[PDB]
């Protein structure tokens, strides 16, 4: 009685003698970000910036390198020289305060100068200030552009070292099981049936040469992953599988063959003719990038909402009137009082 | 005479049929990472800086996808008219100037009117423009906490990558070894003590299943690791172990077992009954990330302590007085003479 | 006839007992990185703008972790008083003319200095703005200095993380094929060949002891990968070499040996003479990181040369003549006429 099924393998048959050549790397190459040049390359302008921004390549160097009419007439002179006299004292006054007010004006225009100059001169100094700060900010994007993508490149390059120590690993186990001893492993120690191997050094690594005979010609036989007998006996084949031939049940050495019939030393006697099924978990690495929460709703928790205005610099006309003096029409009355007095 | 101790094991003693089902992923999904959709999302204002950012996803989707009365009254006329033709002057003179500088402060009313006004508009834009560089500085430094963030996965997905090409190098030696041969193994190639197996493929790898025999009941032996005559002469046991059997030794094989008296082709003849112990160096990756060197001593290398105040922009009142003319009292005196002529 | 040559190994002749101890960390210590603490330490300003450069830690630690004459008079008198008069008015136009300008001025001059007054308050606000945003700028640039590191950091921690799980792999096969069982394999599961092993924990994996046996001596055999006769039919010999001796070939066991006849059992009847000789590919992780395009020619993709100059604050003097009443001259002719006044 056939255990299961699921049978069917190839078989070995003869076999040709050959070798196989093989090289692991077990080093990497050494390496060193400069990363400056990887930044940015020479341009000053990136240059200035990235020395202020801290020592950055210690640490990524550390870590991947080390991996009557007369008393009358005589009145009226009188009061005549007394009128002209009130006239002189006043244009005396008038002289004094318009020529004195005249300076204040003069001083305020030399003092609204400076001023003016002094606001001028500080708004180039906001401006340059200014725009040194946005023309900053638009080459720090760029950088940090560039430095993100330089982490990008240290980690593929770390990711490789670590491939790396476990090459190195295998080729350790390669060396101890394959050269320094004769190992019993199929198709493995270069293929085939292992015999011999060499060990040379290469750059970087190990060379192999590895002497191995292979089947190079094989049959089909519907090996059976087991048989039970027609009752309640299980047998297992031992280093082979159980063939059937011609009905009858003979078995083949897993390595070469012979239908040799099976005897007592070619089984093992089972406990039962069961067949226990068991299943393994699947573990799958199906690794997968959250998107992050909303960007304006997180800023908005610490955005400071922050504004103002100019001062409203405007002068009031209202209170400013500034006017002309008429006086012509009176002059013109003085002028035709000195014509009477002409003809009197 | 027993060699050392450290002595038991549990030795098979009966075995049962059955299949062990297993799952090896080889291969991983491919990732592309739109940048921006991780670091903020739809949010326009992320959308502007980040194109300003410099080529970025190119090289984090490269790496991550690759991998006598009448003569005196007339005498008196001629000084008189000349006195009003003095005053008739001279309220000419008055009339000039005073117009005239009316006219200046008028005219420098309207320039200072244009000057603050251009201030003021300069005022407003440097505002603009120093609040658009504030705002944008608040959102530089969300992105890029974000894009650190961005980086954190790529290594994270690298890390996974690299696992899994050590995983697909453990799925072709299981092939080599459990199906295209019948290893000579224990407890690999599915459990127990391999048959024959068979290889399928799966969407992200193979699915494998192996046929063998299992240690189903087992007994415990005292097995001891070695054994020395009472004499000088060392045994060891071949693919077996020495077993004490009511005092006396047989040894039982590895796989299964009889206690075979032990013979001279049970065991190795040993050059000492010396045991020689060796130990192998222990290497612990008790990685730890150092605290870089205090923030501010760093900083203060190169920052800038850069001040300045605004210009004092202040008019001094001590060299501007601007004052009126009391003139009404002289005019008094000249309305008396006025009254005093009107009685001569 | 010999086949091809690379003939020698050294040959097991006689043996040791002896152990061998050896520690496989099968798992990590935990981390956390408190980013703030790597970052800056305890700068309150680093702090200060940390909090607002988002969750970066979230994300950092949740990989990591999870992992017729009369009348003339008269007539004179009416002329002299009507002069005077008319002077009397214009005196009269001039009080109120320029104490009015006079208080024009004093009221612009109060509003000028409060003009600029808020200019100069503007102006401080403005530098202290401006200049807290340079100040801010100098610290971005550090810390993102030191958030690339973390970076860095981030990246080896995962890597010797990876690292350990594929160790940990190699101890579970180790557990299984040398304690849990007893293998055929050369050095491995300790040293020479394995007996039986014990396995005990120990803080971050299993710490295992292993018996076994290794050759202590042995010898120099010219051992050949393989023989034709002298004929057309290959010889692969059967788990050992074989070896010439005094010019004959008798062949070894691999393990131990008698230089025993070459006999029909030792050896395997091939299809060919003929040496198959392959070779496998190498495969070199010589990996390097490219230089990006230049960082000039890149920003100026996007750069805006944005530029503005200060307004031409500046007061034009040209039409702003202010200038000084001369009026003493008329006074000293009206001064005249009064002192001919008091002779007539």
């Amino acid at each position: 009685q056939s255990v299961d099924g699921l049978y069917e393998m190839q078989i070995p048959t003869n076999f040709t003698i050959g070798h196989h050549e093989e090289f692991i790397q077990t080093r990497s190459p050494k390496v060193t970000i400069d990363c400056a040049a990887f930044v940015c390359g020479d341009n000053t302008a990136c240059r200035q910036q990235l020395v202020e921004y801290g020592s950055f390549c210690v640490n990524v160097n550390a870590i991947l390198n080390e991996v009557m009419i007369a008393s009358a007439f005589n009145n009226a002179l009188g009061a005549i020289q007394d009128g002209f006299d009130a006239t002189n004292s006043a244009l005396g006054k008038i002289q004094s305060v318009v020529n004195a007010n005249a300076e204040a004006l003069n001083n305020l225009l030399n003092q609204l100068s400076n001023r003016f100059g002094a606001i001028s001169a500080s708004l180039q100094e906001i401006l340059t200030r200014l725009e040194a700060v946005e023309a900053k900010a638009q080459i720090d994007r760029l950088i940090n552009g560039r430095l993100t993508a330089l982490n990008a490149y240290i980690s593929k390059q770390l990711s490789d070292s670590t491939l790396i120590k476990v090459s190195a690993a295998q080729a350790i186990e390669k060396v101890n099981e394959c050269v320094k001893s004769q190992t019993t492993r199929i198709n493995f120690c270069g293929n085939g049936n292992h015999i011999l191997s060499l060990v040379q050094n290469a750059p970087y690594g190990l060379y192999f040469i590895h002497f191995s005979y292979v089947p190079i010609s094989f049959t089909t036989a519907n090996v059976s992953p087991g048989l039970c007998i027609s009752g309640d006996r299980g047998l297992a084949p031992k280093a082979g599988y159980f063939v059937q031939d011609d009905g009858e049940w003979k078995f083949t050495g897993s390595s070469y063959y012979y239908p040799e019939p099976i005897t007592d030393k070619n089984s093992v006697i089972m406990s039962s003719c069961a067949v226990n099924y068991t299943k393994a978990p699947e573990v799958f690495l199906n690794t997968s990038i959250p998107n992050p929460p909303d960007f304006k709703e997180e800023l908005d928790k610490w955005f400071k909402n922050q504004t103002s205005i100019a001062p409203d610099l405007s002068l009031d006309f209202e209170k400013l009137n500034v006017t002309l003096l008429d006086l012509t029409y009176e002059m013109n009355r003085i002028q035709d009082a000195i014509k009477k007095l002409n003809e009197s």
